[PDB]
RNA sequence: GAUCUUCGGAUCACUUUGGUCAAAUUGAAACGAUACAGAGAAGAUUAGCAUGGCCCCUGCACAAGGAUGACACUGCGACAUUGAGAGAAAAC
């Protein structure tokens, strides 16, 4: 993950984008050490926020704007900038807008079911639009 | 929203919330100190191992320690009464 000035040179199309991961990572750390206003499993929240923020945004680049090659790109990856199976999740129909990994599996709940966030708002009702608990998500589902 | 499909629709996904319990006087324990006595076995100094359980403490312990860890160690009536006398009473 952390690289060294006498490491292997990244792919060439790295140092554009550079700043903007560098500053993804400026604000990760401010969350770290921000502290307060939530319960145990909330202020936990917004990490996972601006993980899928920055997975999104090299999805981003590869898939809707091909600013990347496929060797930056596959380097990436490997380097943990982006993770992996979100990306693949995001990559087939229904989870087009994934919030986190963690709301579509089933054995981290109590009855067996995913979150609330995987489920359409049309057959949710109108009181029960709530944050969720895992992520501050607030809606999935790809129609949405 | 993506995919087809023919502008009828079909696919793809589909219900969270670990809760000694709401931002700390008044529902997570157990005591400091001061004041009193103040160290087991029939004189005196003193080794210990035990018995009993709504007494525990240290210990990983079915070792061992904590004053021999401490407290306790007793005691009574399924007694049948007649054996006899005396004054009274009621009775040989
Ligand atoms: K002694
Ligand atoms: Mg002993
Ligand atoms: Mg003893
Ligand atoms: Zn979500
Ligand atoms: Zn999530
Ligand atoms: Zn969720």
């Amino acid at each position: 993950r952390l690289r060294t000035s006498r490491t292997k040179r990244p792919p060439d199309g790295f140092d554009e984008i550079e700043p903007t991961l560098i500053e993804f990572q400026d604000r990760m750390r401010q969350i770290e050490n921000t502290m307060g206003k939530g319960t145990k499993t909330e202020m936990l929240a917004p990490i996972f926020q601006l993980h899928h923020q920055r997975s999104r945004y090299i999805y981003d680049l590869y898939y809707k704007r091909e600013a990347i090659s496929t060797e930056l790109y596959n380097w990436l990856l490997k380097q943990n900038y982006a993770d992996g199976n979100l990306i693949a999740k995001w990559k087939k129909p229904g989870y087009e807008k994934l919030c986190c990994l963690r709301c579509i599996q089933t054995a981290e709940s109590k009855f067996g079911s995913t979150c609330i966030c995987r489920v359409p708002k049309s057959k949710l009702d109108k009181d029960q639009r709530v944050r969720c608990t895992h992520c501050g998500c607030n809606g999935c589902a790809s129609c949405d």
